[PDB]
């Protein structure tokens, strides 16, 4: 599956509801418990995702609190780009580059 480049914005007084967590034995920047009414539910985010980049910052090698302090840095928007639980596992079982996968698609028909 494709990455998804998902805007969220909130207002003073709301969080965007959802946690970033490292798993033992797993890899990557955890999306977890999306709120309900969330701007992270209405943004597209899943349970499973994982955030590849953070305003076009690339993070997946970055330590967890460097990439929860980007998130604090952007405000009250962020656009992120996250990767589907099952298509970032496979890209890393097949040794996909994940610093080059963007959303950008085009197909003649």
């Amino acid at each position: 599956g494709s990455p998804r480049e998902s805007k969220l914005s909130k207002q003073e007084g709301q969080n965007y509801g959802f946690f970033l967590r490292i798993e033992k034995d797993t890899d990557g920047h955890l999306i977890r418990v999306i709120e309900e009414g969330s701007p992270a539910e209405k943004a597209g985010l899943l349970d499973g995702d994982r955030v590849l980049r953070i305003n076009g910052v690339f993070v997946d090698k970055e330590e967890h609190a460097q990439v929860v302090e980007l998130v604090r840095k952007s405000g009250n928007s962020v656009t992120l780009l996250v990767l589907d639980g099952d298509s970032y596992e496979k890209a890393v079982k097949n040794q996909v580059d994940l610093k080059e996968l963007d959303i950008a698609a085009c197909s003649l028909c």
